[PDB]
């Protein structure tokens, strides 16, 4: 839990995505969520190959499925920004704007985030 701006930032981020998609969350996202997503699931790099270390935050990853605490996946601020414009503002399947590669390592990740749910 080293940076914690971003941990303040993704929560600030993940709370607007909501907003803007009018969800009303299950549960609200908190900093110390953030640093387990960003930092040990995510590893403190973005899920997005070349794996960008610096400004990383959290966002929503498929908006055709529930806004829930599996669907989360770390990218750059700047990431997140043409994520939220070209994926979530669309309401498109993810595997339409990332190339198969982009997607199996994704995946990879949000398979370890449903698997550690449990531990967590």
């Amino acid at each position: 839990m080293t940076r914690p701006r971003l941990y303040e930032e993704a929560v600030k981020r993940l709370h607007a995505e909501a907003r803007k998609a009018g969800v009303n969350l299950d549960k609200t996202f908190n900093a110390s969520e953030m640093s387990y997503i960003i930092e040990e699931v995510y590893v403190g790099r973005s899920a997005l190959p070349p794996h960008e270390s610096q400004k990383v935050t959290v966002v929503r990853w498929n908006p055709q499925l529930p806004f829930d605490h599996t669907n989360l996946v770390a990218m750059t601020r700047n990431e997140a920004r043409y994520h939220e414009d070209n994926v979530l503002a669309k309401n498109v399947d993810p595997s339409t704007v990332y190339g198969k590669d982009v997607i199996e390592v994704v995946h990879s990740f949000l398979r370890r985030l449903r698997m550690w749910e449990m531990l967590y």
